[PDB]
């Protein structure tokens, strides 16, 4: 509650199990800086019990122009991983990108602008048991090893989301017999409580508190900030998709 900056971490209030899932947006990077957008079961954190269940898209500021995807089944002080590297062009704090996850009992897959980069089958996929929510966070980790230097002359610093698609787990059923139907699409006129939360708090490792204020709608356009704590508000105009 004291840290000097701020950061983002947006959540859907409800999960769910399998779907598609996809987000146009333009990422934020600098060195230092790190934004994800992720499937994630609440509660997969706390140590008593219960299997860890994650999926991830992560861009980290010093290397725009690339993201890892990850599987983290397991639980806390014994996950599997499987970091993957790959590319993005234009880099992800350059243009505007669809990122996308789909999650089936059997693969998970990753797309940007519809075209695959990964698609994992069996194996960890088996353990991503349950529910997980749609999330995504922007903030700056303190292992400069990890992200970098922390360079703070680039604050502030903001990621735009045009809009959200999710998509039941419909085998079969969906256009040319794909295993997904369209549920519900955000465009983000408005910061839309009843679908939405945004995460207030923060942890060991994270130079900034992730607050309610980095989060708003402006212009047809959702807003994530990385700034000094005060000075979240965007000036300045908003980029065009
Ligand atoms: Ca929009
Ligand atoms: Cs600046």
């Amino acid at each position: 509650s004291a840290k000097d900056f701020s950061g983002a971490e947006l959540y859907t209030l409800e999960e769910v199990q399998y779907g598609k899932f996809e987000a146009r947006m333009k990422m934020a990077a600098a060195s230092g800086t790190v934004s994800s957008m992720f499937l994630y079961q609440n509660g997969s954190e706390i140590a008593d019990g219960r299997p860890w269940v994650e999926v991830d898209i992560e861009v980290l500021g010093k290397n725009p122009g690339s993201f890892q995807s990850n599987i983290i089944t397991g639980k806390a002080g014994a996950q599997k991983t499987s970091i993957k590297h790959h590319a993005v062009s234009p880099a992800a704090d350059q243009a505007f990108h669809t990122y996308g996850l789909e999650w089936t009992p059997n693969y998970v897959r990753w797309t940007v602008d519809g075209q695959e980069v990964r698609k994992t089958e069996g194996g960890q996929v088996s353990n991503l048991t349950g529910t997980q929510g749609l999330r995504f966070n922007l903030w700056s980790s303190e292992s400069a090893a990890w992200v970098g230097q922390f360079d703070e002359s680039k604050l502030p610093l903001f990621q735009f989301i045009n809009w959200v698609k999710v998509y039941k787990y419909t085998p079969g059923q969906g256009e040319g017999g794909s295993d997904f139907t369209l549920d519900w699409t955000d465009n983000f006129d408005t910061f839309d409580g009843s679908r939405w939360g945004k995460g207030d708090w923060t942890f060991d490792g994270n130079r900034v508190d992730l607050t309610d204020k980095n989060i708003y709608s402006r212009d047809g356009m959702l807003i994530l900030a990385l700034t000094r704590k005060g000075q979240e508000s965007f000036n300045g105009q908003v980029p065009r998709d």
